[PDB]
């Protein structure tokens, strides 16, 4: 996250952190992710794509540091993933970046809610905020562009969605963004997510309830003017996500 404000899993219950073992022992943080339900997390396809080896994959849940062990934690392995069999990487713009991780304990078990471990509702079909509408995202990326490390915090900021014909002008995105896809970004553009957050949860609270709108997908740069953050319009892959679950 760049700009925003230092936090604690308390205020993000849904969010989940993916690392990744390497050949030799260590372990890096790959991207963010959201509960969908207590056996399902749902992310990014393009987290995965070059690593497509489940056993790979760590996930914890309540953790509210890079390298600490929050009290209250689980540590979870990816059972299924799945990742969308129609995705694509242009040059800037990501097409149906989003996946899915079935997670259990080694016991078996999937995620036992609680006081920092809950789950975030899917948006309804034909039902997404209108412009201009407040959200907010959450995730332990980049504080500036300029960094190679991650921050030891978690981080949170919140950001105004873009409407599609004001994302397509020219100075914009073009023909980039498709209408299966959400821009969002500060109007003064001194915050905004950034390499690390992929796959974070985008909730905007839609008619009184806390909605997981979009995935963070991809962006130029970051914080940069005219050059909003796009994420996966939810809404849209309702029947892929109920049929693959
Ligand atoms: N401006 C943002 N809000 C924003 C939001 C998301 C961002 C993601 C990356 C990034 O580096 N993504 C990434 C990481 C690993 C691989 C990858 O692309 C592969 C998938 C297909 C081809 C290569 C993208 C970089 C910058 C980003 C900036």
């Amino acid at each position: 996250i760049i700009g925003g404000e230092f936090t604690t899993i308390e205020n993000q219950p849904w969010f989940a952190a993916i690392y990744r073992r390497h050949r030799g022992g260590s372990v890096t943080y790959v991207c963010g992710g959201s509960l969908m339900s207590p056996c399902w997390v749902i992310s990014a396809t393009h987290c995965f794509i070059d690593y497509p080896k489940k056993e790979d994959y760590i996930v914890y849940l309540g953790r509210s540091r890079l390298n600490s062990n929050t009290q209250g934690e689980m540590k979870f392995e990816v059972e299924n993933l799945i990742l969308h069999k129609d995705y694509s990487a242009d040059t800037l713009a990501h097409h149906n970046d989003i996946a899915l991780l079935k997670i259990r304990s080694k016991e078996g078990r999937c995620a036992q809610p609680s006081r920092t471990i809950q789950t975030i509702c899917l948006p309804s079909m034909y039902n997404d905020p209108q412009f201009g509408t407040s959200c907010e995202i959450t995730g332990f990326g980049k504080e500036n562009s300029t960094d190679y490390l991650y921050p030891e915090q978690l981080k949170m900021t919140v950001v105004k969605l873009i409407s599609h014909r004001e994302c397509q002008q020219p100075h914009y995105y073009g023909s980039e963004v498709t209408t299966k896809m959400l821009c969002a970004a500060d109007p003064q553009w001194k915050t905004d997510s950034c390499q690390g957050d992929s796959g974070g949860p985008l909730v905007c609270s839609l008619q009184g309830r806390m909605t997981l709108t979009g995935i963070v997908s991809w962006g130029r740069g970051c914080a940069l003017k005219d050059k909003p953050g796009v994420y996966t319009r939810v809404s849209h892959f309702l029947p892929w996500i109920r049929s693959h679950t």
